[PDB]
């Protein structure tokens, strides 16, 4: 018998994950991302600050 | 009355089985099959062998 052969990006598993490819992986000491989110703000008055 | 004659092919038994004839089938000792079955792989990390 031959084997089918499974490639990942058939899988409807990528779709929980957006891959790169990244060669110097070994020499990272510490990657990091950034998030800037901002809420919104509602307008009352009262005995309120 | 006249007998009706049944014949092996027209029967739908014969969809299990696969026939051949053999003249030398007296003069056999043990008739071998053969069998090559390979099995895939999956790889992981940790304390995995």
């Amino acid at each position: 018998n031959t084997l089918n052969f499974v490639r990942f990006l058939e899988l409807g598993l990528s779709v929980a994950c957006i891959c790169t490819k990244f060669p110097e992986l070994a020499y990272v000491r510490d990657g990091v991302i950034q998030f800037e989110v901002q809420q919104p703000m509602i307008a009352r008055d009262g005995p309120h600050p």
